């Protein structure tokens, strides 16, 4: 993949990714009680965004299965927005701890089935944000319904409002009809998700892997992996370890396109028309 | 300010900033290598290589002046499955602050370089296509700056807006505005000036040695165009503009031309990001028509 190509093209033995951001400003500070990490966002919806991240961090931390920063405080800023203070963790990009993270992510997804966890619907107890965009987490018994309505339709409604894109509307109407067939008659079980498991949101230290910047809800376990695959950066051993514990159910490859579609639509909304072509192309591929 | 607010909320005397860049953005990714750090941009669309070649050409034109620090382009790689990656030198960088007045001086020198040097580019435009963001621009050489700008910047953006949005108000306001443009340029000498082309605050930075600028979309234009995007989204210290205008003072009619150049950037933002930018685009046209 991209990293092997870079090593070859640049003729370098080492190639360690770095591991602030597109959404919020981020800075570490030393304080009298030790280091902290602070995210700042000046938009009006900052507090909602950070409160969703606090809720997500707390939900993951309650499982005891993965290491994530402790949320400390959400502070309103004069002049608009908010700051979010959390535990500082010394970190480097994910490399040797990839297979351990695959194990942990599979255990996290399986926790709702095997732990003392009783969540039998999809969604979440509070609003979480995809980036800047507030999400509806209203509980639903049917995962394809929840995902179609509260993830894909929400993004395409925003595309319609802001871009008024005819091809996106027309393709979505056809894709809506196909979505149930992609699920192969499977019984989907709710799985607690990190929700934004891009390679830039995972890392490691000497103890093991670390994950951060979650946007959590109870979803289909497979949705977690789509963004990890589409932007790369995870070693193969991450997926090997994960699928040893959660094998690919039938139709996985086609659902992967559906879940990657969501992320393309989200990037179209956050980052503009550069992401129109992969959004439409993915829909067309699903409709072929 | 925000750091006093953190000291109070956390009840700490010290609040000492520290630490590295991190993972980052749709912008790209940084890597440590055997030859030092690199930064890699990736775009999987079929036009990725054209886009990055425009950026390399822009970086090379700026580096040739020796007046401003930009990352050295290293390689453009065709990606399996379509698109390309662009590798350049990595620079450890912070937001522009202490080096703002130095950057103002360099940017003025950059704009004066073509007029004052030996080899003189005597038209507006560029020898290759460059993208301001993702949309390719036409850089066809033109003797007359208001012609170049109206045709290959404003009309190009408005044609896209007509194609994709069929916006009645934009269409009618452009029919009225187009004829008024020459009034903003009469009685002034406009010399082609090499521009960075996308100098908003998010494309400039600094390190211990001096300021750095990057992500250019270069062409030969009216020097004032450079400043429109810098002003309109803020983020530059006042001393940047003070130092700049000590060397190139604001010519008569500067504030009205500033609206025209800001209009271009608003139209470009509408084509990139949608209707959130319709209101400033149309309103800027109305201001110009009053
Ligand atoms: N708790 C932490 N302690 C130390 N460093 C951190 C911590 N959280 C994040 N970082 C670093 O700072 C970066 C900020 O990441 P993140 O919070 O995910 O971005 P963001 O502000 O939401 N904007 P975006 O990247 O577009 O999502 C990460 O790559 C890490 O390198
Ligand atoms: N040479 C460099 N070395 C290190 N970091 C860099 C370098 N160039 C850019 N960056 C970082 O990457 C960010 C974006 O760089 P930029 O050239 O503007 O990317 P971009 O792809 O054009 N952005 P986008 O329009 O969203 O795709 C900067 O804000 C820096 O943090
Ligand atoms: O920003 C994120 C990851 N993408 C950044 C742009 O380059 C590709 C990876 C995630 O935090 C998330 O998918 C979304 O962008 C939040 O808006
Ligand atoms: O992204 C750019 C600057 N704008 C980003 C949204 O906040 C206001 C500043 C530039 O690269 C360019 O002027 C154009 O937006 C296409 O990317």
């Amino acid at each position: 993949a991209m990293e092997q190509l870079l090593r070859a093209e640049l003729r370098t033995a080492t190639l360690r990714a770095f591991g602030a951001g597109c959404i919020s400003e981020g800075r570490a500070y030393d304080t009298d009680a030790g280091p902290v990490f602070v995210k700042v966002n000046r938009r009006t919806q900052a507090r909602q965004m950070f409160e969703g991240e606090v809720a997500s961090l707390e939900a993951l931390r309650s499982t005891g299965l993965v290491r994530v920063p402790r949320p400390m405080k959400v502070i309103d800023l004069p002049g608009g927005g908010a700051a979010f203070v959390m535990e500082h963790l010394k970190m480097k990009s994910l490399s040797s701890q990839a297979s351990k993270l695959g194990e942990q992510m599979a255990d996290l997804h399986l926790y709702n089935q095997k732990g003392s966890s009783y969540v039998d619907k999809f969604g979440f107890h509070t609003v979480t944000c995809c980036g800047f965009i507030p999400q509806v987490n209203e509980w639903q018994d049917d995962w394809p319904t929840f995902f179609a309505r509260h993830r894909l339709q929400a993004q395409l409604d925003l595309i319609e409002k802001d871009y008024a894109d005819r091809e996106a509307r027309e393709l979505w109407s056809r894709l809506q009809v196909k979505i149930p067939d992609l699920f192969c008659g499977l019984e989907i079980v709710p799985a607690l998700l990190h929700g934004d498991l891009w390679s830039g949101n995972v890392a490691e230290d000497d103890v093991g892997p670390i994950i951060y910047d979650p946007a959590s809800f109870y979803g289909h376990s497979e949705f977690e992996l789509a963004i990890a695959l589409m932007f790369g950066g995870f070693p193969r051993s991450f997926f090997t370890a994960y699928h040893r514990k959660i094998p690919k159910a039938p139709g996985f490859d086609q659902r992967l396109l559906l879940y990657q579609l969501f992320n393309y639509l989200n990037h179209w909304n956050h980052f503009g028309r550069e992401y129109r072509s992969p959004s439409l192309g993915t829909m067309r591929r699903l409709l072929k």
